[PDB]
RNA sequence: GGUGCUGUUUACCAGGUCAGGUCCGAAAGGAAGCAGCCAAGGCAGCGCC
């Protein structure tokens, strides 16, 4: 279970503007997204890293409810 | 080395385009610009010089 899979699922049109920021391999293993990543993430999709850790926040937590079952 | 071709590879770190998103603006409209893609580079094979 992937970003790309929690893509798939106005707060909700800057969750995608957020991943639509990321690259295939940042999707595929969100754990190697840090600092510098982030960065590139927040201002290429017009926000802020706390936005973007805040849907960072969201998926670990939709990660972790799929490790559960 | 250079050059052509082919395979491969490369988050950001003065290429181009720039979905999505963002910014400025009452608006009309401007601006920056991630991913992608194209380009360019890297690692190689073949050919040519």
């Amino acid at each position: 279970f992937d970003l790309n899979d929690f893509l798939e699922q106005k707060v909700l049109v800057r969750m995608e503007a957020i991943i639509n920021s990321m690259t295939m391999k940042e999707r595929a293993k969100p754990e190697i997204i840090k600092g510098s990543r982030k960065r590139r993430i927040a201002a290429g999709s017009g926000m802020q890293v706390q936005d973007v850790n805040r849907l960072l926040k969201q998926f670990d937590d939709m990660q972790r409810m799929m490790k559960k079952m």
